[PDB]
């Protein structure tokens, strides 16, 4: 009955839940707008930049050393920790210009009383009270006052350092104790909250492409007015007779400094209006802060708090009725439960972004909570809790209490600097192996160099890893070439057959792919020539072409030694291939009779041509200027147009002859085993064909996804990655794709697609880890086009030197997925080339037709030089 008049009284401090979503909803405008780069200077929530970006993993392991600056303990932390099940961090302090840094900090030996560590240089978190700007986890200087961070390391004569906020330090010992923890909360003499942001919503600092903890300050939520409709006469008062009027307007009617001020003067008001006391008024009731915080809670803690209301109350000399002590309990209770409603609504502000952030459909989120309000008060928390629950209900929330808070949490939270720190160190001690300096790439363009010439000589040819095969193409395309033209494209992931009609006064160009079943590729050559004569019928039909007679170039990709056009000799299959009773045989014999065993057409085989060659008349075709081939795909080659005088496996020095490198065995006798690292061997070692065809397995097809995941392996293991927690997928050898290098590194911001891969084979991965993943693809990937670029600049410039040029300016066919589909790879090899080659201006041109189309042009080539 008494209690009715004061809710009645009191009506504007009891918010309804619709107000408090209103007052959420404003919070988190107010959220937006200091994270914002326009609008931070003028937000009233500051949103800070924590520059930690990473909660606690379980694994943090050493002595770490720590201090809280508060100013009430000033006291100086220690703690140790260990990666096994018992989480207890032992925890041992004791409280307590230039001289300014150096008063009490002689308790270097003095907190060494009790291990005395002065002989360990060992790292340091540092809790700060003041309010300050930091530019990184150790920096910031003091606004009420230069450094800090820097300062205090001069007064020495051992530290590694960081610096951070007391809600920071709170999350952060929640989060070693539950790993679900992305929020700390402060309720106390003061009241702030700290969370964990999207790196894409940070606009202060730059990155896309992570997270990091935003300390908000909440404290000064309103200082612009936006909570004056739910502020209060009462409020206002307590404001004005603040040490700092204006400033901090949320935080007066939430923190626990104020609390009992604020029902203090809510009893003046009544008294003086005859509702309380018979309006006697003692002297002491008028007294500011007389009525104090530490009082709200005994009030409302016991099972008769109405009588410690009543031993308060006089206390502060006055007669109160039992309808007194009964108000005054009331005016207790909705005090300390318009706090909690407050923070219930700012908080339900903060789950609602990170429930957005995350895309779950029910957030699972535990908050990290200190202060005294909250733990001392009776019902705070219960009203908190049941508050927030209410506020978002697609929840599922946890919260957790951390006796350190501004002591163990400093520590914590170098705790996981120093991890993040040594484990980075790690792994970039590995990748550096896999970076290579502008000197070690012209080293590399110097080795191709004299592995052309050996393999060009006819005396060293035998022994030289890269063949430099003669292909008898020498003649460009010339003004009249006519009639149609069958070409093939065997050995790419796409066979084909083409059929290129030529016309002087344009290439006229149809196509069709077929499959070869593995059945027919592991069968007998006999099964392999018949099934590629009977997909030429299927074409020849699908043209209505019949029975024509028509001639035919061939594109064959594999080691052959071609001893004529028309006449080359497998020498192993690669790729997919294993087909019996070919290795060692006249390709084109082999086609021929498979032709004649169908009986159907008659076909005059003119020319067969390694890929690279293709593509390099396919492309010179539109640009007069290509001389040169190269594949960055399934497999890598090239080719360019050599000197006769300089092949000498053929006869006469007049003209040029293209000449296919067969570059991929660069490395076979040794000459890059100083820039190859362990997963280079490890990666050969366990292939089809060991020790051959290094270079390739350097800069191409499936080798470079294996390159990735003997890394990802390599870390693991070490603890560097996934938090140690290998997938059995991922052990499997050929598992992570050359496709995926392109896909993790094309991708941005949140990184879904590098996640959806990590999934795929299946890891439990952080936000973190696929930062690391793109990292690893980037090294690689780029390892690959800087290498493709070395050796691309000894063949550019070597024609330049043959023809005495001073300067070349040269066009190179390109073709190959690898090449087409990554995002930076073609970006990176060009680079390269112009850097390797300063003299050479290179363009690049992607066939687009494929290599089938200039098997079809050598051909039409040959026929007119005949007739
Ligand atoms: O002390 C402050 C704010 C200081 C400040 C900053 C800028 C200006 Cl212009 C002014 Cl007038 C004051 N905030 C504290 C938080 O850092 C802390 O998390 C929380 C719990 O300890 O207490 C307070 O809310
Ligand atoms: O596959 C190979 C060669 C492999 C090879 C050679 C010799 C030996 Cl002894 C062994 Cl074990 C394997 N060459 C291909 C080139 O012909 C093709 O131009 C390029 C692009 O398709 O892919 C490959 O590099
Ligand atoms: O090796 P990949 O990724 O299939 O790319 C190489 C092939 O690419 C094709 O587009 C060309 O037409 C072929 O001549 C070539 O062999």
């Amino acid at each position: 009955d008494q209690v009715q008049k004061v809710d009645q009284y009191l009506y504007h401090m009891r918010l309804s839940d619709e107000t408090l979503l209103e007052i959420s909803k404003r919070f988190r405008k107010e959220m937006e707008k200091g994270l914002g780069a326009t609008t931070h200077p003028t937000a009233a929530v500051k949103m800070l930049p924590t520059f930690v970006r990473s909660t606690p993993d379980g694994t943090e392991h050493g002595e770490f050393l720590a201090l809280d600056l508060g100013g009430t303990n000033f006291r100086v932390l220690w703690v140790k920790v260990t990666d096994n099940g018992l989480q207890k961090v032992e925890m041992e302090n004791q409280i307590y210009g230039t001289q300014l840094f150096d008063h009490i900090a002689e308790c270097l030996a003095n907190f060494m009383d009790k291990l005395q560590i002065k002989d360990k240089k060992l790292p340091l978190g540092f809790t700060f009270s003041f309010p300050c700007h930091q530019t990184k986890l150790d920096e910031s200087f003091l606004v009420s006052g230069r450094d800090v961070v820097a300062l205090i390391r001069k007064a020495i004569q051992i530290d590694i350092v960081a610096v951070v906020n007391d809600t920071v330090g709170t999350m952060m010992t929640c989060g070693y104790d539950d790993h679900n923890c992305e929020i700390g909360l402060i309720v106390g003499t003061g009241s702030n909250a700290c969370y964990m942001e999207e790196m894409r919503h940070i606009d202060m600092v730059e990155g896309d492409e992570g997270r990091m903890c935003i300390n908000m300050e909440w404290g000064a939520f309103g200082d612009d007015g936006s909570l004056n409709d739910i502020r209060t006469e009462f409020d206002q008062e307590i404001d004005m007779g603040s040490l700092n009027p204006g400033k901090q307007l949320f935080e007066k009617m939430i923190s626990g400094m104020y609390m009992g001020e604020l029902v203090r003067l809510i009893l003046v008001k009544m008294a003086k209006e005859e509702l309380l006391f018979g309006g006697k008024l003692s002297p002491e009731l008028l007294n500011t802060g007389r009525f104090e915080t530490k009082d709200i809670s005994d009030i409302e803690g016991e099972k008769d708090g109405i009588r410690k209301a009543r031993e308060v109350l006089m206390r502060l000399g006055l007669d109160p009725t039992q309808e007194d002590c009964v108000a005054t309990h009331r005016i207790c209770q909705i005090v300390s439960t318009r706090s909690a409603s407050l923070c219930a609504a700012t908080l339900a502000a903060v789950l609602q972004r990170i429930k957005e952030n995350k895309g779950e459909e029910r957030l699972r989120s535990t908050i990290g909570v200190d202060g005294s309000v909250y733990k001392k008060h009776p019902h705070f928390a219960k009203r908190l809790h049941k508050t927030v629950r209410r506020l978002v209900p697609g929840c599922d929330v946890r919260f957790l209490r951390s006796e350190d808070g501004s002591g163990k949490g400093a520590a914590m939270v170098t705790a996981v600097a120093y991890r993040l720190a040594d484990q980075h160190r790690a792994r970039q001690k590995t990748l550096e192996h896999l970076q290579l300096s502008h000197d070690q790439l012209l080293e590399v363009k110097r080795r191709m160099k004299v592995e052309m010439e050996r393999g060009l000589s006819k005396e060293t040819h035998a022994s030289a890893p890269v063949k430099m095969l003669p292909t008898y193409v020498c003649a460009t395309p010339d003004g009249t070439e006519k009639g149609d033209f069958l070409a093939l494209d065997l050995g790419g992931t796409n066979f084909r057959v083409l059929l290129v009609r030529v016309r002087n006064g344009g290439v006229e160009m149809h196509n069709k792919i077929y499959a070869i079943p593995q059945e027919v590729m592991h069968g007998t050559g006999d099964e392999l020539f018949d099934h590629i004569v009977q997909c030429i019928a299927d074409f020849l039909e699908y043209m209505g072409m019949k029975g024509v007679s028509l001639p035919l170039g061939f594109t064959f990709s594999f080691p052959c030694q071609q001893n004529s056009l028309d006449e080359s000799i497998l020498l192993k299959w690669t790729k997919g291939f294993k087909a019996s009773g070919c290795e060692g045989e006249d390709v084109v014999t082999l086609l021929k009779e498979a032709i004649h065993r169908r009986e159907e057409f008659d076909l005059d085989v003119v020319a067969v041509v390694n890929d690279t060659v293709g593509t390099m008349m396919t492309c010179g075709f539109e640009d007069p200027h290509c001389e040169v081939g190269l594949i960055v795909g399934t497999g890598s080659n090239a080719c360019y147009m050599e000197e006769m005088r300089n092949v000498e496996l053929v006869e006469g020095e007049e003209g040029r002859m293209c000449v296919n490198m067969e570059w991929g065995a660069f490395g076979d006798n040794g000459c890059l085993d100083d820039f190859r690292t362990e997963f280079d061997v490890a990666v050969d070692e366990l292939s089809l064909n060991p020790g051959k065809q290094r270079f390739e397995k350097m800069i191409s097809g499936m080798y470079l996804g294996e390159i990735v995941r003997n890394i990802l392996i390599d870390f693991t293991k070490r603890g560097l990655l996934f938090r140690g927690r290998i997938s059995e997928r991922l052990k499997t050898r050929g598992i992570f794709e050359t496709k995926f290098l392109s896909q993790i590194e094309s991708d941005c911001l949140a990184l879904l697609q590098v996640r959806a891969i990590l999934q795929h084979l299946g890891l439990e991965s952080t936000c973190d880890d696929s930062i690391i993943v793109k990292e690893v693809c980037t090294v690689v990937a780029r390892r690959a086009a800087q290498l493709c670029g070395a050796g691309m600049a000894a063949v550019v410039d070597r024609i330049r030197e043959n023809r005495g040029l001073d300067a070349l300016k040269v066009t190179v066919g390109v073709d190959g997925t690898l090449y087409k589909l990554h995002p930076h790879f073609a970006k990176v090899m060009h680079e390269t080339v112009k850097d390797l080659a300063p003299k050479c201006d290179v363009s690049f041109l992607q066939s687009e037709d494929g290599s089938g189309k200039g098997a079809a042009l050598i051909t039409a080539v040959a026929c007119r030089i005949r007739e």
